């Protein structure tokens, strides 16, 4: 069900306190231009204000739309620690101008990111060819399309981090590029309600 999808799942990669008052789930493609800009110019302030401070748990879920993006999503699984995983995705977003826009199968950018992160070639090769991880990524994506109605990215779901609650997914949904003030308004208001409920 859509509700069961909008909670922290066993295989989710988490950033911040698992018991934070607020939850943000983001679906995005690593090769999506607006996504990249959001991650470059808005997300760092969200992370500093809300994630580093323990106010909000952040769960990024892959939504790849092309060869580069799917391979990048697969490669992210070579990064186990929460900060390493986030930092890998951040690097891919940051380097969007550096893909090969003519040969869409050219993964030189990922080789560069792998080298900069001291990922060995054998580990790199295994990750970029891991059929089991590919399957998981594309199935998580199709599940989101079916149950959450995702067509365009990015999409954000922002809600109380309470596993017992029911809410219609569209009521907590935010789509596209949003400036910092949009998110601070949404998150501050929700956080206030959260603290009141948490006594």
């Amino acid at each position: 069900t859509s509700n069961e999808l909008l909670l922290p799942l066993p295989n989710d990669k988490l950033l911040g306190d698992p018991k934070a008052p607020i939850l943000m789930i983001e679906y995005a493609s690593l090769t999506c231009y607006h996504c990249s800009l959001f991650h470059r110019n808005v997300f760092p302030k969200i992370k500093e204000k809300y994630i580093d401070t323990g106010k909000m748990l952040y769960i990024f879920r892959h939504f790849p739309l092309d060869y580069r993006g799917l391979k990048a999503a697969m490669l992210s699984h070579c990064y186990e620690k929460q900060e390493d995983y986030f930092n890998f995705n951040k690097a891919v977003f940051n380097s969007i101008d550096s893909w090969n826009y003519y040969n869409l199968s050219d993964l030189t950018l990922l080789q560069r990111i792998a080298a900069l992160s001291n990922l060995k070639q054998d580990a790199f090769n295994q990750c970029i060819n891991d059929k089991k991880i590919m399957d998981k990524i594309v199935n998580d994506k199709s599940l989101a399309i079916n149950k959450l109605g995702i067509t365009a990215v990015p999409i954000f779901f922002i809600k109380l981090n309470d596993d017992k609650s029911y809410i219609e997914h569209n009521k907590v949904k935010h789509g596209g590029y949003k400036e910092l003030k949009y998110f601070t308004n949404v998150i501050d208001k929700l956080y206030g309600k959260a603290i009141v409920k948490l006594e």
